[PDB]
């Protein structure tokens, strides 16, 4: 680099008042009040809840970075940027920026990373007095909101999980720490033979029941409550882990992959999906993946991880690595085997 | 071919882990500890406070940025910006990111907007205990960090202001709220005959004439401590105020510019020097004032004015806008008679 260049470039990596304005602004739900047109602030402060010249500022800095229009003066409008933020929207970022729900609430565990590098643990406890896990459950609003986003990124993906792993023997499939069961229900009506089961919490998995369980693959599906720590439901010849062991650090990660071998017996398999770091560099979004690691190290004591992490973690509950599959979307699909012949 | 794909720049724009990654390791010294090459993570870990996993995985990221290379696995090394996060570097950037010094702590504020979007005030005594000026003169070394960034900013600005105005009618300026004085010695040095007063706090001053007081220019200046929102020194021709306003609200900038007017009487002159904001705004220049507008809606009680804005104020002060010049870099230089 040089200089000039190097400066345009170390203001756009140091600002913090963007990703706070935006997400305000989306809690605020501005998006969806200027979805049908241009407002003036005046209208939009009055029907947020919000002070017109803190909230003209704000939308001022974001209209600058390109989140609204802003076409004379103090008048706001959508733009590509706004329709992703909007509660219609069918992919919608809503939820993932709501700050009054839970995975936008952890952000705020940014001003804390100092001593986040100091402990090396999260700092999620730091911020809002119990760690992640704790608070999610002493609220269950909360914990119905993250149900409901991790519901939207199962849905992204389930199709490429179904697609990208053999079927042919395998029975009884079962989705531990399946959410709501999206990437479960994609692959039993996409592979019509098969059997499964749902694993989640005491409420998830009712949820799950609720949307689809008296559907045709529903029909064939389980819907078990429990923790995935303790022993899990018999008779699965093939455990499913979809972007699970990213939330856990090493110990509690082993537990999970121990009570899936367990449960799937010598001859069976144990199928883990997640999107994993490459040795520098890697490709594109590398930056997001090394991003999201940040928000899983301050926020839960989860860890985004290498192949080789994960075979270390397979090799401690008896199993290894077999077939390494990449999907087109990113995600890496491993076939864990028994670790002996 | 084109940066039209609206989802990647929602990612970019939502990202709060790469400005704290930055701010953190700038406040560890990790560009300062790999200035003189690649330091493998141990030795950075023990050398700053830091967990080497945690760190390990902080650099990660800001090497996938391009802040620092990585060579090999858990290795990093500098690069053209790592250079310029370095104490050693003329213009450095590490006293706007040190998380020690008092404006990268300011950033804090960022996590408490919907705060100040429901209250309309700043958030920096919800953050710390105490609003941004009552902490800074409660923590004297905080104070000076913060005059040590200022006077930075201040050295480069200095000989466009001393430039920007005519100083051909004043005998005596008094630089309100001059910091440790880095504009006013600049102006007095480049007219031989004129006095000058610093005005700021007693600390500050008084670090200004540890500086350059001994100069020829410095034998020219009265070095006074004290409070702009009391009666000024008298008899000033001239009062400066240079990025002064910005950090108030509208009603303390007033009492500002009132004390202004009362001690250069009428026709004295007060000269201000803002980077005003543009309605109708553009690139670069326009974005990073209205970044720096939500800082200080957020750390002060402050504003980036327009020039109406500004007219708005110097009117209530009995001052009316005489002259409105743009230095060549965009520093907008006003002069105001008092009417």
């Amino acid at each position: 680099m040089a200089d000039d260049d190097a400066f345009v470039h170390l203001l756009r990596l140091k600002d913090t008042m963007t990703p706070w304005a935006l997400r305000a602004v989306v809690t605020l739900g501005v998006p969806d009040l200027v979805a049908e047109g241009e407002k003036d602030v005046s209208e939009l402060a009055q029907r947020s809840g919000a002070v017109p010249d803190a909230l003209r500022r704000v939308l001022r800095l974001l209209a600058r970075r390109g989140v609204f229009t802003e076409p004379r003066p103090a008048v706001f409008g959508p733009t590509g940027l706004s329709r992703l933020l909007q509660s219609d929207h069918p992919r919608s970022m809503r939820p993932w920026l709501d700050l009054e729900g839970p995975v936008a609430r952890g952000d705020r565990t940014c001003v804390h990373i100092l001593e986040a590098l100091r402990t090396g643990g999260p700092v999620h406890e730091r911020t809002y007095g119990r760690p992640v896990w704790e608070d999610l459950a002493a609220r269950p609003a909360l914990g119905a909101a993250f149900d409901a986003a991790m519901a939207q990124r199962a849905s992204w993906i389930a199709g490429d999980v179904a697609a990208g792993f053999d079927w042919s023997a395998v029975r009884h499939v079962m989705d531990v720490g399946g959410g709501t069961g999206g990437v479960l229900a994609e692959v039993l009506r996409a592979r019509p033979g098969l059997k499964g089961t749902l694993l989640d919490r005491a409420p998830t998995v009712a949820a799950g029941r609720e949307a689809w369980g008296a559907s045709e693959a529903g029909q064939r599906c389980t819907f078990s409550g429990g923790s995935f720590f303790d022993t899990l439901p018999s008779g699965a010849d093939a455990c499913l882990l979809v972007n699970v062991l990213h939330d856990w650090a090493d110990e509690h990660a082993l537990a999970v992959l121990r009570r899936c071998a367990e449960a799937v017996g010598p001859r069976g398999r144990v199928l883990i999906a997640e999107h994993l770091v490459e040795e520098g560099a890697g490709g594109p979004g590398a930056a997001g993946l090394a991003e999201l690691d940040l928000v899983m190290m301050l926020v839960y004591g989860g860890r985004e991880r290498r192949l080789d992490e994960l075979a270390d973690l397979a090799g401690k509950a008896g199993l290894r690595i077999g077939d390494v599959s990449m999907t087109p979307r990113g995600l890496s699909l491993v076939v864990c085997e028994a670790e002996t012949s």
